[PDB]
């Protein structure tokens, strides 16, 4: 059936959008991660997905089914791995699985793929994850196959934005798990997936210049998160979504012309 | 509230699991071909479907699914030649299931099942399985048990196949893309589903034996192994009335409240 | 001569791949428990059997076989707890196929025929046949064939499946150490069977779902999954024909001369 | 020595002998580091820390890890470049691995990795993640250990604008720059040749990464940042405050 | 009545090993060209041979040998760039040995003799039992011993040597294919030797360094190392009851009731 | 410098640029040398062979490998001694694996390596093996490895008598003796105490090895024979013989 999702395609109706020469596929890289008492746990999963949707729509573009397991959650970062709930794999098996996606995606024929993360410490395994599979082209005798990788967020760095969104000034992305920017998504896109009510308050997460193991739980906010949302709004989340989504748009258009 | 853990908070399901007697289920799927009238992602979406309504019927949650599985055999699955079909090496799959294992039992669950939705995934689930558990004794924990299992074999009785194939069954290895599946798609997800794009062509017969470098020539062109040409919903909430009833009773027999 | 590669000098082996069109094999047994009445190389006893007279039929070689094979299933097998059987991981059964590949593609073979005897080998195989030829693409050679069988997918004549269960037959899986492989090594390894020791107990019936770890009390104490005590010399002499004829005429319609 | 690698076997079994033993490994990189400063910078600098560090507290230094991970564009230029040898993900995290195994086998409890080369991170993390976990089916869960990038230790922002007058930009963009061809021109002035210094802007990428590796996005001559203004006075600066607040940072986390 | 574990049913073995003190013996070995006299698996014959004999001597079992070992080096076995010779990556035969003495542990067993066959062998096989050992460690297990050996290393006695290479001895580097194991084939394997094909050409000589890729020219093109135009039956008598029982006594030192 | 990790980018790629550079790689290990000597000894030889080789014949060296494979009992004293910090087969194949695919990448076809850790031989060449076979894959097919233990250049009965005058008995009973104690005299004279050496009988072992490994099997300095008759003077005899023997055997496999 004709949609944006590959998942939703019979191969006649995937094989026909690549015969085109030129189909960009798009790849959700998420996680299962605790998020506070105010949101689900898989909010990784659902926000770049959501993302993908929407720029796959106004550029024209094919998502493929999202990771819904990513790397190991970090203190500094993401809380801690040591939350129930949170499921992460080892580096080696995320690299693997994009290693495996992207041997499988030039076999069809496809030389386009842009990842879209939605989980911070996903990044460098994702990363190398392409560069073995590029090697591997190479060796099957291809070169022209083209990766654009990106975290969602990134694109959100206009200042008006971000005084809008944070009226009160932006400690960077070192602290926002579960804070004010994905539960603002999350109002505007799934709210029946956040209780604002739960939120915990309590001032942002400070961490010294350096990583402890084993981690320990003390070093961590008890709720999970490292900053509260209690100013998230489904307002905030309409317009941090266009922002991404016309960015993200507008940059792929330039990295894979018609 | 749902039986999806991806749906809950953290609080909320680590007071699931301290119950003590909690039930984790896992959908592994696949991304693959399914003929001219149906979706790639069927083998996701029906264990996924399964496992709903088992975990919803004895109280369980449902673990986000592996979209992606084992390579595509040609006598089962048609073969790993066909475009849209997206499949892992099986070191790749195994330490996905392992990985998942370890995680929960870090997390103090020790009930998990697991659904299989993909026909070569079995064996690959499995070594996950057994490595999980080798460290999981490595780590001071043998009381962690998994049930395993692909839902289409609680499909046995004859009366139940009688109806579905009024003409006479050829075994799991002949339905791919067929009467079967399309049948639950139509109960379960019928705008995935164009029964006018069906080609009705004859089984597929293979030999007893796998050749390597698959042989395109040996797969009918649709990419299906027989007909779906009398799938239909009645059949579909037939299977599933099935699947959901066994499972769950297997289910209540391995892990008691 | 032989028709064993290990039996022959390079010189010999090379003459043979020289001819352009030879035809190797290789057996994928297992070191797993077989009851009271059998001997535990049995997985590899009858494969390599079976190559050496197809082998001989058709003018082909067989290489060293595979003694340790993958982990033994509980339905399939009787379970991976028993004391003798040695199993390896299943990374290790595909890489040690993956490499022979290798090998051979490096003599100038382009022809194997993989011969299983253990039920559980089969997926491990088919990974390590994959590996083996997308390296070998990356090499320049696409002209690699391969085979895979278990050599008793060949005994599906109704015809004979009668003579040697007139009862009724349930199915491979339930058929471990039972009348036909004893039957088997009744006509090839007589030494290695004392019928005097076989369980005469009733056919393991089984739920449609596996349990891990494994548990002991689901699988017959003797290890076997069925009887074997009508097993006999001539049911393992018809049973050998049927296969070896079977097997060299698959051979001789894949790799024509 | 403070050495592990100048050490006879005894002299490093007795200080163990302790118990209190803190160990402290450098993993760096070969890499391209413009056309003015040799391609070990990655190596010597967290040695040169370590070193000092050492000295302060009684600590002992392991051989550095010569080789790291692959050059990532946006933070190092990017892995096309001639001389850059790196290793796979798997290969780092392995030997990271190897060694904490081999350390708790000692009898050491008390490791801290100082990494100074931007990609290793993550690859290290696995690799202490990995060890634990092993550590932990051995029986052992009294190892700790304390990852980190020295340049994190440089946040005052008095200390910032004395190294960057007109502004700083994140340790992005810094590869060649300031911050390590100081620390260079500080402890191995001979293997620095400022005159050969390419000036330019700082580098500006798009949110987001391309592959393969597109050369003409990274500055020709490697460096992501110009290290014109960089100087012995802002190395002896940077190398202090690194020290004093990692020696610190030890104390707390390994305290005797 | 036999020392081979894979010709015991598993009650037998079993009984052996809950016995206590079992000590278990495996041939490692190689398919490996060796000559225009020889056959190419004699390095797993001879080790093989030679357990059998050690066992039945003291009472130990043999394990079915590693058919195929780690790639031939040319300043030992000529190269592996020789048809027939059939090598495994140093990763897969260090798995097979771990995964082995994995299996052997959960048996009970807690002794084992790897006999090794095949000069390249050796440091994959340490490894195998190296991270084989520290597995055991996390399953609590530290009681499992292991002795690695070459057969031949038993062969040191001056006497001995004298009346094997009257003319000389010069290490087991130049010696593949030669006087030590064509003379042990002729007293144990006579069929699969024939004298009349041995190329009497002088020992191999190498500078002190190794080139990759391997250049052909620098191996006697017979593929030998040295003439085994000198070897007898009677020269392998000598050295097979040499090893044979020195490796038996050796056992007997180790591995005490 | 022949050092490659003290040229910038540019030098390295010039040097390389001549279309027949000939590297080299020093793979040593961490392991504990006796009463008398430091741990790093694998690295320091072949690391210094290499670097008068190299300014012989104008070659360049890559940073060397500072952690090896397991020491072996019967030829290293045993992997239990404190200090000896060793990786596991797998992880060191993949090292040599992943630097010989990215000196391939940089137009490098040339490689020596230089092993000054007994037991490493094999997974070295297992690494090579692995490496040109992908390289293979990636249509490179002139790339040339020479892969050395340095001690193995001193055969000239000559030599070993004016060594050994009481007589020699073989490399694997070398570990911690005249040998390398010698060549330290000569190189790292600070790094050497001959006065703590333990003058004890050579070791004798079996024709096999037992696993775990038997502390009581080797001599307790760790030391597998007496290094009382080391000298600078033997040191410099063995230096020149081995520069010399591998500067000539370079030549002859990779002409000009
Ligand atoms: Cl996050
Ligand atoms: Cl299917
Ligand atoms: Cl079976
Ligand atoms: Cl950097
Ligand atoms: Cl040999
Ligand atoms: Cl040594
Ligand atoms: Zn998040
Ligand atoms: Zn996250
Ligand atoms: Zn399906
Ligand atoms: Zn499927
Ligand atoms: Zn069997
Ligand atoms: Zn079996
Ligand atoms: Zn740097
Ligand atoms: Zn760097
Ligand atoms: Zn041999
Ligand atoms: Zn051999
Ligand atoms: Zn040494
Ligand atoms: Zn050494």
């Amino acid at each position: 059936s004709k949609s944006v999702f590959v998942g939703e395609l019979t191969w006649k109706e995937y094989e026909a959008r690549v015969a085109a020469g030129d189909c960009v596929l798009m790849l959700p890289v998420g996680a299962l991660e605790q998020h506070g008492h105010h949101m689900c746990m898989n909010v990784d999963v659902l926000l770049p997905t959501a993302v993908c949707k929407r720029v796959a729509e106004r550029i024209g573009a094919l998502v493929m089914p999202g990771l819904q397991y990513g790397y190991k959650s970090q203190q500094k970062s993401g809380g801690g791995n040591h939350f129930p709930g949170t499921t992460s794999l080892d580096g080696a098996t995320l690299t693997g699985t994009v290693q495996d996606i992207i041997r499988e995606l030039a076999r069809h024929g496809a030389r386009r793929l842009v990842l879209m993360n939605g989980h911070y410490q996903n990044s460098m395994f994702i990363v190398e994850g392409i560069d073995l599979a590029l090697r591997e082209l190479r060796y099957a005798g291809i070169q022209d196959f083209k990766v654009v990788v990106l975290s969602y967020w990134d694109f959100v760095k206009d200042p008006a934005v971000i005084q809008q969104l944070y009226p009160e000034g932006f400690l960077g992305w070192d602290i926002e798990h579960g804070g004010v920017f994905e539960t603002s998504l999350m109002l505007a896109l799934y709210p029946d997936l956040v209780d604002l009510d739960r939120v915990v308050d309590h001032p942002p997460a400070t961490f010294p210049p350096y990583d402890v193991f084993p981690v320990d739980p003390a070093r961590t906010p008890a709720p999970g998160t490292l900053s509260s949302a209690k100013t998230a709004s489904r307002e905030k989340g309409e317009l941090i979504l266009e922002v991404c989504v016309q960015g993200i748009a507008d940059a792929i258009r330039e990295e894979f012309p018609p």
